């Protein structure tokens, strides 16, 4: 079977042939769409399947489908799945599977880098200070004095479920969050639970708008522990605006290196439960979401003010006048300290291209309209005019449930 | 599968029992998620009659009354009969407030309820199809205070004497191919214009020339008539803080009235019944005006504005986008016509789906239709999660007349 997909800008039709690899389940059925729904101990049994099928679209990669090299490899890898229930991939499959879970990550609209991944291999790692310093050298190196370079490293895969790796922080850095007595926050409310942990672990808080999280690691289903990151490696941009001098003296600032953490890596059928992964940010990412969301920093208001925008009646449009500011600002203020970042703009029209290019030379490209179109100035870009086909390809990020629901305390 | 959807911004959480009545299929399987695609007999009439029924008597708390009854062997004895039914006007009204109630894209179903239904189904020409438009087009207007309509034409027999308005709105622009390969007035209408010009129309060809209807009445060929422009409201659009706003030479039309969909209420199909409400400011300023495939005015704007267009990271498309919106909004109010913003318009729908959940079990909608295209996060709607699922009666989408009409 074939499916048409159409941009209604350009009207370019393309076919979509890669679905029929789609193994895993959307959460739609014939009568139901759930396409808006944030998130909708494996044994032998299912095991060698799975690798199976990945060693096949490895070998296939790397044109030696069929080959000796091949078929000892399924060979080798069936005696080591029997003999021990689980197996262990070489060094080049781990490469090959950690970038195309990126490739085949359908909220992901910064696809076009994918194959320039640079794949740290941790899993000889045993203990949370060993994470530590494996977190430090990726951190290092991605953020390269702020010419970022996409990196991931990769912990221990799971074994038996009790033994897990993983990173307890949602990203490498991220600022604390403080809830006051009075009801207020003091710095970012997504992060309350987490800092709230990190302090009654033994954190020392600093109570500021802007403090870099401790990092929280979990090695071999040990209790977590906490590390400081040396605050040399943690890059951060001050944010200003290129007319508003006053901009600056709201005090805002960023970090320059976007760390997802919290994300399980399949490869194979084998589960890495800790892999964090960096590349760089879309410029939308801080001055929309983190700034202006109401539940988060939530700065149109005071931005307004400063502005003396009409905000009295919402259609002054006073909201989206100082959301473009400070998008403004944030863009202005990372490119003059010379660091890494993208605007919407080029973004979208890079995953358009990528796009493209996926459909012709590998049959589909799976993406999810409702994450690809950017938060602020949607249909100005042009995916807001591609229609897109959302399927589950593996290799894959998976989320899984924060680690103190289900961590079993040693005490 | 008694789902719940949660708002992300405010952890309110509603279930959804109201899916399980969905009948049709949405395109998604298990397997592939089709949410952003824009197009996914006797024996079958009765069931689909029944279903509508039951629901009507229900809603008018009769169920399983003699009347309820009563109505169900009628209409089979009228079916076995006939091959088709009618309608009463008590289950027109409500079939037609229901298909607005159903249509999980549309962002201003708060107001449902409140339809105007007028009745057309005793129309026999063009010519009283023209008439029954000018009234609705009037009435809708209501000089600036717009009211919501529909007006319904007789229903699909054998499908060879179908009422069609081929316009896609009552109301639009023409649009015109330049020798010098670009395009004059809206490039959405294009190939519409063409065809009215091969049937007869006199095209002023200026940016902005309301287009003629063209009808068709029992299968009939189509026939044109302009709308009395007395009837036809109009906006010329200025800044509130930028006076060279106006020499730009904009106006939009006051009254968006959709009038290429069709109708299903009990299997009975309404190929013919256009309806109108009021504008979302962003319909004009953001898709009418800045789309790159219509009026696409936004480099002529940031030029006016003196903002550096040199790179995508000055933000002057988002920044001229803003000032256009602002434009469209303020005019409107100022000339007393009905319009609402972004903001205005997603507050009340999500308000709307707690009252659908409350008093109903839930409420389609369409996250991808629903997220207006500008600022979309700032809006409480991009945080809601929604389910999409298909409830009778509807509106449906139909093909273009002219791909299929036999002259
Ligand atoms: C290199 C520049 C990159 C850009 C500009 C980019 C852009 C984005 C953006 C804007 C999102 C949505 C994030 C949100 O709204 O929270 C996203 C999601 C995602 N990205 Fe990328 N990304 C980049 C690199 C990477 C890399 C290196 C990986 C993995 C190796 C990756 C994997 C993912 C995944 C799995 C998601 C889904 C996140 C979720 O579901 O919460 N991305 N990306
Ligand atoms: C009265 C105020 C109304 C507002 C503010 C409103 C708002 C909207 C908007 C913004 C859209 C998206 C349209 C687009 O982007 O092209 C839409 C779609 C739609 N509306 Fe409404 N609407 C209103 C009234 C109505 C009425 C009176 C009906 C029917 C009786 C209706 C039925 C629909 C349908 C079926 C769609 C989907 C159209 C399509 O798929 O092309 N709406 N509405
Ligand atoms: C309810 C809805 O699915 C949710 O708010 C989504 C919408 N699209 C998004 N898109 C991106 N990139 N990031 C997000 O967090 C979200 N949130
Ligand atoms: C391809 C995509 O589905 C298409 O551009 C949609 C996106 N969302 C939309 N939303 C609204 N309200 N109106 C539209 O025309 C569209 N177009
Ligand atoms: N851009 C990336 C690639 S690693 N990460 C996305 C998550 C960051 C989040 N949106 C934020 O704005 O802090
Ligand atoms: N608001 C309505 C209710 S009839 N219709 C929407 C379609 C109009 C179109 N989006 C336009 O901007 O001209
Ligand atoms: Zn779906």
């Amino acid at each position: 079977r074939f499916l048409k997909v159409k941009n209604w800008e350009t009207d370019v039709v393309l076919t979509d042939t890669l679905h029929l690899k789609s193994t895993l389940e959307t959460g739609c059925t014939e009568h139901i769409c759930m396409g808006s729904i944030m998130l909708p101990v494996r044994t032998k049994d299912q095991l060698f399947p799975l690798a199976k099928e990945f060693l096949d679209q490895y070998y296939s990669s790397i044109k030696r489908f069929g080959s000796k090299a091949h078929m000892d490899r399924l060979e080798e890898v069936n005696k080591e799945i029997e003999s021990t229930s689980t197996y262990q991939l070489k060094d080049t499959e781990l490469i090959y599977g950690a970038k195309h879970a990126w490739r085949n990550a359908s909220r992901c609209v910064g696809r076009i880098q994918w194959s320039k991944l640079q794949v740290f291999d941790a899993r000889d790692c045993t203990t949370a200070h060993g994470m530590f310093n494996y977190i430090c050298n990726h951190v290092k190196y991605a953020t390269n004095k702020g010419n970022l370079r996409s990196a991931i490293t990769i912990f221990p895969q799971r074994t038996d479920g009790k033994h897990d790796f993983r990173v307890w922080n949602s990203q490498l850095i991220r600022y604390a969050g403080y809830k006051q007595p009075d009801g207020s926050t003091l710095g970012d409310p997504a992060n309350v639970q987490f800092t709230e942990i990190c302090i009654q672990q033994g954190w020392k808080a600093p109570r500021g708008r802007f403090d870099v999280l401790p990092l929280l690691l979990q090695a071999n289903g040990n209790d977590p522990e906490l590390f400081q990151i040396p605050p040399e490696l943690v890059l951060e941009v001050p944010i200003r605006h290129p007319k508003f001098d006053w901009f600056k003296d709201l005090g805002l600032k960023w970090y320059g290196l976007p760390a997802v953490s919290n994300m399980l890596l399949e490869i194979g059928g084998l589960e890495f439960s800790a892999c964090p992964f960096s590349g760089w940010y879309m410029g939308t990412e801080i001055g929309v979401r983190d700034y202006c969301d109401n539940s988060r920093y939530n700065i149109l208001e005071e931005v307004a003010k400063k502005m003396d925008l009409d905000m009295r009646k919402t259609s002054s449009l006073w909201k989206d006048q100082a959301l473009v500011e400070i998008n403004i600002a944030v863009l202005y203020s990372f490119q003059s300290d010379k660091v890494t970042i993208v605007d919407h703009h080029s973004a979208t029209e890079s995953f358009i291209k990528h796009m493209e290019n996926e459909y012709r030379c590998r049959g589909g490209c799976p993406a999810d309209w409702v994450w690809i179109v950017p938060p602020m100035s949607g249909s100005i870009t042009p995916v807001f005019h591609q229609e897109m086909l959302n399927y589950r390809l593996t290799p894959s990020f998976e989320y899984q449930p924060d680690p103190w629901n289900t961590h079993v305390w040693k005490g």
